[PDB]
DNA sequence: AGCGTGGGCGT
DNA sequence: TACGCCCACGC
């Protein structure tokens, strides 16, 4: 079920997919294939580079649904936390 | 609050 | 293999 096993020293992680293992292993090696064209910072993952680029443009695609709240967020998890706060 | 950066997952 | 989504933890 999880045949892709990490063999790095002291690590026991295993994964269902080979790409998960490959992505995981960049945390051991420090390899960062993806670079921001704006600030030259490098990243282990293409999706994290994409949300990072938002920090330069101010793009915030996720809006609070609460009436009379104008708050919006770059990422969906920021909005999840925000909505959780409204109800609490 | 904003965001790096793992995870699991869908396509 | 690629791309990118949501979930969360930890500053
Ligand atoms: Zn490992
Ligand atoms: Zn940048
Ligand atoms: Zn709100």
């Amino acid at each position: 079920e999880k045949p892709y096993q990490c063999d790095f020293k002291d690590c026991e992680r295993r994964f269902s997919r080979s790409d998960q293992l490959k992505r995981h292993q960049r945390r051991h090696t420090g390899v960062k294939p993806f670079q921001c064209k704006t600030c030259q910072r490098k990243f282990s993952r293409s999706d994290h580079l994409k949300t990072h680029t938002r920090t330069h443009t101010g793009e915030k695609p996720f809006s609070c649904r609460w009436p009379s709240c104008q708050k919006k967020f770059a990422r969906s998890d920021e909005l999840v936390r925000h909505h959780n706060m409204h109800q609490r």
